[PDB]
């Protein structure tokens, strides 16, 4: 009756005088609030995050913002900061009236976007073609290993480009602005994820590659990955979300949602609670049946063991805050990940399940998956490009046979300048390609630098990738070099405007000569290109 | 710098129109809000939680509460429901004007108490006596294994009573309303955790037992535990918190804070995010170097492996919502814990790291640690009483030599009625005791039922514990039977008010006749009683 009521009726130990109401912000209309909120996610949420704690420095919470004041915040938004906070008034990007509204907005409690659990996922889950009715053999005659999965960012779709043919073979509708493409261990299924957290599974064996499953694992995402460990091929596919701060494990044949795990938790450096730790790069392990999951704001690398997904076991490894992209080393044991805004590179030992070291590097490293090669003096190494730096950092990745040079910034190369984004090579190649996508100089932003590994002390050659495309108007930012299955050509993307004309430019790695140019009215804002074989077997 | 700012300056994939502002509640003054907020934690937070999502039914969040309306909520609060929601108007416990305020308060966004990270812990952390300054031998002449640690709830302290002398040997100030007492594997250090989350470690080898370390792991807590795996004795001490939803691991010798882990995460039944999953019972594994941690609202049981404390591995086991108290079986392998308000008992396999079964029992089981004995027909069993009915459930715990009765509610026993909290026995005892602390009948609450393991079909005997104390005015509620080391005597608390007289009653287990009554002006609101040896070695 009420005996259990009296049992739990005791007063909470929490002192009510220490629980506080959240107000004290300047009055804002409903129309005004929504206008600043539209600006925040259009211009600010990328760094500061949904809850405004995703960047360095003091956060944009009420207690902090109200302490500064209306005019401090207006002043700091108008003129920015030399530590990565741009200026929105001096640049003319925002208006005096708008900046005033932003200063008022961040003094209010940050509005919350909704959660996304199993009910939301299962409703988003669609098996368009059931595995029973899927082909048992490759129907088409495509040379799938040398297929490129090219992202048509603004078009909300992806294009399959036959490597040798240089022609588009199909265009598939996907989530908006796909970020990466990943292959299943079998090589039959192509996985793509949009920044809106929609995943699509493509069957490369159908008469024409078709989608077979679909699911939305959140509101904002970046990464997807498939199980690579011996015996667990196509068993499970993982995907991490920016919001909600979580990742999800799904069946690898149907994408059925199985498990959802929150990444909300304590940070490695300060060991305080963080309400929005965004999941970034995910990579499958060869040593154990685990997914190595990067968690950005908390600086944790998680080892998600799918041996038993009903009773999940996770090992949380401390590294450095702001974990971002990364990739394997030549051995496929040591996961080199870039804690970009910590200017460090963490080394995750997938075998011993620990952090091998933290390597100091240049200003904001950005390697993507990186580039591995054998240095004459320093043995095997792993290299990264940089955004705030024009440098290239080489890191020893050979502890067994090169303890002298291991997890050390053994040597630097210098590229065309800052704004670099991806560094690329190939085992069969003697060159090292470095793009300058976000360099503020036009010429540099549409060129790439090529180093000669045969003689590494020489200066690089500059290749005019955009010039070779002969597009015309547009910024024509070049981005992301990728090799073919055979390794003797290097594909480039000219990330021109949505309403301008773009292209993919293919270079002969043997001669460093223009080999071909890919143009098509369907190839809108081409960004990421992913060779099936090279991506599937971590060739980089 | 602009390079990195353009790279991370892309608009968020989050639609601002789907990120909504949280204020549509009826206006309240600051004086009125703080009065309703005070009643909430004084009367309601125990069940509904800090964020109003800890009870069954629909939560008291703005979206739901505003939908009902002011008149609906006033009525429901005024009258209640027959499903665990007490009456507050018919009761006459809250005035008509307070209920109106409470109805408005729960329509506002719930106020939030602060977090409690490593900085807050370290400043709260005190080492009163260094390990170097502690004795290498037991200075005092006390029979430590037979000492009782008695909680003096309202006095904010505990008393150490000598089992055979029946006298109080010292009184030690602690956190407010200590909840449990635990002993180190070495049996030298007594650990007590306050209702307010303050932990005190007591050295029983000093000339007089003195506090040697102190730490606050949160704002509200209930549970504390020590590592009991071979080779890891006294190496780590763990404690769980109600708020913030987290647990923490400290050094066993100094209580230095080492790690903090957030229990915020997804539930087991709906697989949705819960922002306040408060930690409940915690027990130390013998099969592996792990802590078994109960997480209430999410219904998860976490196996926290301390093999490597810097890289913490945690297996998450699903069970049923509202996990609470629990205990070992006779084997010390299967953790029998009760999801109270799910009316089930979960069996967690300490060895295989999985859920062996979910057993349906009575309304709101409350076992504490439980009571193990050998049923003449059904083999080794684990028993529990309930709050919602006078039932006593027996559950087989022998899968090796009694597989047909394993994890089955093999039989039921009837006590005096509902409102029971603790059932007890001893390996050297022929009797089985059940209390009725929260029974609404005065005499029932003052008595305890006693069963005969030699003849289970016989009706219980009733011993009037409070009557035997001869205390006078007061509710004189009796609670928590506890044996001594030799199992000769059974101790009971008479949990009277702080301005009334209380006592500890001791009964001769071999004869069931009163053996002693402990009265003392320092014995204020005695609740928990913890024999050092029986608590240390999990004898129940
Ligand atoms: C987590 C993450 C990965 C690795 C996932 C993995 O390995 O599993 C990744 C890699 C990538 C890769 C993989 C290339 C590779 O070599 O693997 C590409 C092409 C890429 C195109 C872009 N990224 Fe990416 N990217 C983010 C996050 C990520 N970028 C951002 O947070 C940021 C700064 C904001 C955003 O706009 O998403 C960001 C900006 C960009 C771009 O502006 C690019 C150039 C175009 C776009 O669509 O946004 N990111
Ligand atoms: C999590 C938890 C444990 C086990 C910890 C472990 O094993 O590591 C426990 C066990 C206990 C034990 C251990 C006895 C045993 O045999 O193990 C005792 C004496 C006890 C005295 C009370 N408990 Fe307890 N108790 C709660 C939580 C807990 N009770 C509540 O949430 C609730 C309902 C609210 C509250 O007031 O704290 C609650 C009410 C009570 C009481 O009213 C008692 C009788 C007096 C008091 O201090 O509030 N609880
Ligand atoms: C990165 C791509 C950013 C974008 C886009 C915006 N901000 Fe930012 N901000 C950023 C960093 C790395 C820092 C801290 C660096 C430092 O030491 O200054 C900041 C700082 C602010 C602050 C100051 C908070 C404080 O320290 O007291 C405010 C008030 C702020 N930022 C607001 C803001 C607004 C309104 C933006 C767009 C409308 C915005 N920022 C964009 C990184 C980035
Ligand atoms: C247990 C010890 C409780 C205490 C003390 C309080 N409440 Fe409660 N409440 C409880 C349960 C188990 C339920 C659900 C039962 C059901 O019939 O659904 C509730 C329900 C409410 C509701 C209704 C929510 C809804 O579905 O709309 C309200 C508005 C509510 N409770 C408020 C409330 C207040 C204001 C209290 C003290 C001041 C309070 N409750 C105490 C459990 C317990
Ligand atoms: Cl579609
Ligand atoms: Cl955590
Ligand atoms: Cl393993
Ligand atoms: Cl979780
Ligand atoms: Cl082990």
């Amino acid at each position: 009756m009420k005996a259990a009521e009296q049992y739990q009726g005791a007063a909470s130990a929490v002192d009510p005088a220490h629980v506080v109401r959240t107000n004290g912000a300047p009055d804002m209309s409903e129309s005004e609030f929504n206008e600043a909120k539209q600006i925040y996610f259009q211009r600010c949420a990328g760094c500061h995050g949904v809850l405004r704690k995703g960047a360095t420095g003091k956060p944009l919470t009420p207690d902090i913002t109200q302490q500064r004041g209306q005019q401090y915040l207006e002043a700091l938004i108008t003129y920015g900061t030399p530590l990565g906070m741009p200026n929105w008034g001096s640049s003319g990007e925002l208006s005096k009236e708008q900046i005033t509204l932003m200063a008022k907005y961040i003094q209010h409690t940050p509005p919350q976007p909704p959660e996304w659990g199993m009910p939301e996922m299962r409703e988003s889950w669609k098996v368009l073609v059931k595995p029973e009715d899927r082909p048992k053999k490759q129907l088409n005659d495509l040379d799938l290993p040398n297929l490129f999965s090219v992202t048509l960012r603004d078009a909300g779709q992806i294009a399959l480009v036959d490597g040798d043919s240089k022609k588009i073979v199909k265009v598939i509708d996907t989530g908006y602005a796909v970020h990466i493409s990943r292959m299943s261990a079998s090589g039959r299924y192509l996985l793509v994820i949009g920044r809106d957290a929609r995943i699509d599974m493509i069957d490369l064996w159908a008469k024409e590659p078709t989608k077979v499953a679909e699911i939305k694992i959140g509101i904002e995402a970046r990464s997807v990955e498939s199980s690579k460990f011996k015996g667990y091929e196509d068993r499970y596919t993982i995907a991490g979300a920016y919001w909600p701060p979580q990742f999800a494990i799904m069946d690898g044949e149907t994408l059925e949602p199985k498990q959802i795990v929150s990444t909300r938790g304590m940070t490695v450096d300060t060991q305080t609670y963080h309400p929005e730790p965004r999941v970034a790069a995910i990579i499958a392990s060869h040593e154990h049946p685990e997914f190595i999951v990067n968690v950005k704001e908390t600086g944790k690398v998680l080892l998600v063991n799918y041996k038993d997904i009903d009773n999940l076991t996770v090992t949380s490894i401390g590294a450095a805050p702001f974990l971002h992209d990364g990739g394997w080393d030549s051995s496929h044991r040591y996961f080199m990940t870039a804690a970009n805004n910590s200017n460090k590179v963490a080394v995750i030992d997938s075998k011993d399940r620990r952090l091998s070291a933290l390597v100091d590097v240049g200003k904001t490293p950005h390697p993507g998956r990186g580039a591995n090669f054998v240095h004459p003096k320093y043995g095997p190494v792993w290299s990264t490009s940089h955004l705030g730096d024009g440098s290239i950092s080489l890191i020893g990745t050979d502890p067994k046979n090169h303890p002298q040079y291991a997890w050390k910034k053994v040597a630097e190369l210098q590229g065309q300048g800052g704004g670099s984004l991806f560094i690329k090579t190939h085992p069969k190649s003697s060159h090292l390609y470095v793009d300058t996508t976000f360099n503020p100089d036009a010429r540099i932003s549409q060129s790439v630098a090529v180093f000669d590994l045969k003689n590494l002390d020489a200066k690089y050659q500059v290749l005019p990738i955009a010039e070779w495309a002969d597009l015309g108007e547009g910024a024509k930012r070049v981005v992301q070099p990728e090799y073919n299955k055979r390794g003797d050509e290097v594909w480039f993307s000219v990330w021109n405007g949505k309403n301008d004309s773009s292209a993919l430019v293919v270079v002969d790695d043997k001669t460093l000569k223009l080999k071909a140019v890919v143009k098509d009215p369907r190839l809108i804002t081409p960004t990421g290109k992913f060779n099936v074989y090279n991506t599937q077997h971590d060739v980089y």
